[PDB]
């Protein structure tokens, strides 16, 4: 196995429960969603940061193990135009579990974003034999959220 | 055949005519879209309700016949955050054609939603040999909107 | 080869750089994105106009050579509800490179749209053996943006 650690704290929610078609319908990948309860978006895997949305609310990352994931803060967050998010990492940077990628203002975003539901999805499902989704409360950079068999 | 009855009244529009890429480009499935003219979103098939958006503007349903459909009210409706929609059914509930799923305020939604165009799409196209799209005016729980050959 | 000419001026940006999941993640097709610098959206290929968004901010077109492309102005442009866009062409019309499809108000759209990033994507990738993406500054109806091998 490969294990995916929480990129942010909160409660695990099912992907299907996110009020967005692209995510609920697994169009991008399968995974879990987290209802945030904190203030930083950390690396869930050991690897290399891929992309960082100019609005700083989403990023990708490819693990050393060949796992490609995408983390997206909230639904329609692009509206905020960047407000509420501070980018700590750089596209390309090599990181380790627990490493800070983005810092965010939870109370602001919470009052001005359609949703704070954060999808954590596996972009390369086809490389994926088994996907196990855990549940419950998770804490940033520690608690495992998903387990995959390559 | 399997036949899909109108989940809401109005005029049938083509999927391709919905000003949303995910829908117009058939990324989720193929189907028709309806320009609503009434106030309730009903079950189009006999079956089991799957998912209900927390914003109450969209739902899924799997027919007994193995047809999986998704009905989404308007474009970007998640903005409304629930305003305008009353949920009559429960995730999991077993329903029959004509059974009420959601009640909505047509004049409010009409004045505050990007679009009221309602996509009715077949999520499991791959199980689908033939899809026939009807046209014209449809009336809630009565008029057939699509016909499929499994 | 088949070559795709700029449907609008500006700077070529990578698809992956567009702050929208559907586009960044290549869910609709692959291509480039342009940061506009002008005022008209022109035909990139010789062919037949397919679809025009009712909000006039996006269109499709199928080249005589079998290339199917989709051009979408900005991110979430459907909000504007049409403001800022003037439609010069008709669904179905046969056009030639450089032919005007839509006229747009750059300074207005620029102040009221989430983004002006314009994705130019190839919808029928599967028909595509090679896709080459050029870079730099492009000028409406002249500069080639992509080159494909069918």
């Amino acid at each position: 196995t490969i294990e995916i650690i929480a990129p942010l704290s909160g409660e695990i929610v099912n992907i299907e429960d996110v009020p967005d078609v692209v995510f609920a319908e697994k169009i991008v990948g399968d995974g879990i969603a987290i209802k945030p309860t904190g203030n930083k978006m950390v690396a869930p895997v050991d690897g290399t940061i891929g992309k960082i949305f100019e609005t700083n609310h989403a990023f990708s990352i490819e693990s050393d193990s060949g796992v490609e994931l995408f983390v997206h803060f909230g639904i329609d967050t692009v509206e905020l135009k960047g407000e509420g998010f501070k980018r700590i990492a750089e596209e390309g940077q090599r990181v380790k579990v627990g490493d800070t990628v983005i810092e965010f203002d939870l109370p602001l975003l919470e009052e001005k974003a359609k949703s704070t539901l954060t999808p954590v999805v596996i972009s390369n499902m086809d490389e994926i034999k088994e996907l196990i989704k855990l549940s419950g409360s998770v804490t940033v950079g520690e608690t495992p959220v998903i387990r995959i068999k390559k």
